[PDB]
């Protein structure tokens, strides 16, 4: 019908609905299944625990790993889940059975970061090593090397189709890898050159947003090599701090925040939209549910719940 129209963008009303206690120290990470039904988060202490998405219940501890958790991740069935860890191994979870399948074993320092590819045969890793590596998933093999960067990789993300990975470290650089052959095709530089604390791709796999460790998300426009948006107006200065893209209501980008807030802003416009208040530590780690208008955040220390935060739009 001629009548139907583009409805008026409305500001987000996040409204926090659960605290997930359950962790004894600093929450690194927390990522909803991609079936919608299940949250992970993973912890300093060397723990992953599986919660209700919906409900905030908790649902199993998944124990392995020697030492810290930094990341943990799951495949596109949301059957498995992949944990890098301080012990310098990730491993790869059947997330029903609890049960470790694999440990990746290569890396020779801290893995900070992880992530299925979308087929979800490989794996991809970052390290404190300055390597990225690709595991096969099936046999649980390191298939690639990368000597990625010259510092600490904080991110590594597949792009929609897994044909390249974007990596990010503190070296200043991010860096586009084709998969297949484990080739750089692209790097960006910052003449300014702060530390990428995070990347990854948009959800179309066009863009890509990176965080660098003063204070600032830019997302950018990776085969024109062009920043497209900057948000800033949070704290950034330390931490691997994950970023999302909200697409379920509003097309929000969302933040955690070394002042203890979750920052979401309007992807166009750059305002901040909201500011979410209630942890008592560094919100290190935020997540968006990817068909519901929820998010999870997670905190350090002082704090270490997760919070689960609801919207009507
Ligand atoms: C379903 C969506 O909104 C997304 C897709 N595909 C999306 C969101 C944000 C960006 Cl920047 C690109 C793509």
């Amino acid at each position: 019908s001629a009548t139907q129209s583009k409805p008026t963008p409305v500001k987000p009303n996040y409204a926090l609905k659960f605290t997930l206690a359950g962790h004894t120290k600093a929450v690194s990470s927390v990522k909803f299944s991609p079936n919608g039904e299940w949250l992970a988060s993973s912890s300093a202490d060397k723990l992953i625990k599986i919660w209700g998405a919906y409900d905030g219940k908790f649902e199993k501890t998944i124990s392995g790993h020697k030492l810290g958790i930094s990341d943990v991740a799951w495949s596109s069935d949301s059957n498995l889940l992949v944990s890098a860890s301080d012990d310098k191994t990730l491993k790869i979870w059947d997330v029903s059975s609890g049960k470790c399948l694999k440990t990746l074993k290569g890396h020779s320092n801290y893995v900070f970061c992880c992530n299925f590819n979308p087929q979800s045969n490989l794996i991809v890793s970052g390290s404190f090593d300055e390597s990225v590596r690709i595991w096969d998933v099936k046999t649980g093999k390191c298939l690639k090397t990368l000597p990625a960067h010259s510092d600490p990789v904080s991110a590594v993300h597949f792009n929609r189709d897994g044909s390249l990975i974007v990596s990010s470290s503190y070296d200043g650089l991010c860096r586009i890898w084709d998969t297949a052959s484990g080739q750089c095709l692209k790097t960006l530089i910052d003449d300014d050159n702060p530390p990428v604390s995070f990347v990854k791709f948009s959800p179309n796999g066009k863009y890509i947003l990176a965080a660098t460790l003063d204070n600032t998300l830019k997302l950018w426009d990776y085969s024109k090599g062009k920043c497209l948006k900057t948000y800033t107006g949070h704290k950034n200065e330390k931490y691997c701090i994950f970023a999302n893209f909200s697409v379920t209501g509003g097309k929000w980008i969302v933040s955690g925040s070394e002042d203890n807030l979750v920052y979401i802003w309007n992807l166009q416009t750059k305002e901040i939209v909201q500011k979410l208040q209630g942890h008592t530590d560094v919100v290190i780690s935020t997540a968006c549910h990817p068909t519901e208008n929820i998010i999870a955040s997670a905190a350090l220390e002082n704090d270490k719940t997760i919070k689960l935060w609801k919207s009507d739009c």
